[PDB]
């Protein structure tokens, strides 16, 4: 079921916008339900994968800072533009259920990934729940990650890791372990680091990770599908994975 990452597959290309799926589908939504963020204030909802024309359009109370948002358990979790605020938007009721300032988090170009953009703060979902990836001046730009309560966005647990956020191209979480992607000159990137939140143990890795562009892609692990989804500003792609 879970384990340490050992292999990543070749990226496979899947309207043109960022697509999101819920890894914990909640009635009235199902696994067929998909949401599109137009690229960034309307969320298009598609009940079926066939219509995927929209069955509904949501107007968010605030624009997104970046595409590093997630749908989880029936809510859209996103960062408000020009803020360090994470917002929980319940999609079926169109209600803002929670708002949270990520304490000390840099935003809007303070702690981006190596290739830039407004990638200071990213949300993620794994087998254990909802996470936020960021950094702070206190942490001196090292990656900080916090487990979020999905109901009220309290920070149930926080870890300060030993990797510099601006030195890596991207990051994702699988089975409670933070993985980063290298920012080398060539497309022959690697998963170069792992921090296991279950033990506090980190290590340097060399797993090949094929990356098409020097761009701060939106990467979103989907624990229900056991695959990585990524948006590179052109296409949605998926990476298969193998765990030990």
């Amino acid at each position: 079921g879970c384990g340490e990452l050992v292999w990543v597959g070749e990226p496979l290309t899947l309207k043109y916008g960022v697509w999101m799926r819920d890894p914990k589908p909640t009635y009235p939504y199902t696994q067929e339900t998909t949401w599109r963020i137009d690229t960034v204030r309307q969320v298009f909802e598609y009940d079926l994968i066939s219509q995927f024309y929209p069955s509904k359009v949501h107007i968010l109370p605030r624009p997104l800072e970046s595409t590093g948002a997630v749908v989880y358990s029936g809510s859209l979790y996103f960062q408000g533009a020009e803020s360090r605020t994470v917002i929980r938007y319940e999609l079926n009721t169109e209600t803002v259920k929670a708002e949270k300032e990520i304490p000390g988090a840099g935003y809007h170009g303070q702690f981006p990934y190596s290739w830039g953009g407004y990638t200071d703060i990213a949300l993620a979902v794994d087998e254990a729940g909802l996470w936020v990836i960021y950094s702070t001046d206190e942490a001196k730009g090292a990656i900080v990650l916090s487990k979020l309560n999905p109901e009220n966005l309290e920070l149930e647990q926080t870890w300060e890791t030993n990797i510099r956020k601006q030195s890596v191209a991207n990051a994702f979480i699988i089975c409670g372990t933070l993985y980063t992607v290298s920012s080398y000159t060539s497309a022959d990137a690697t998963v170069n680091f792992a921090y296991d939140t279950g033990t506090g143990i980190s290590k340097t890795l060399t797993i090949p990770f094929k990356n098409r562009y020097k761009y701060s892609s939106m990467i979103s692990y989907n624990p229900l599908e056991k695959k990585l989804f990524a948006w590179d500003n052109l296409n949605m792609v998926t990476y298969d994975i193998k765990l030990s």
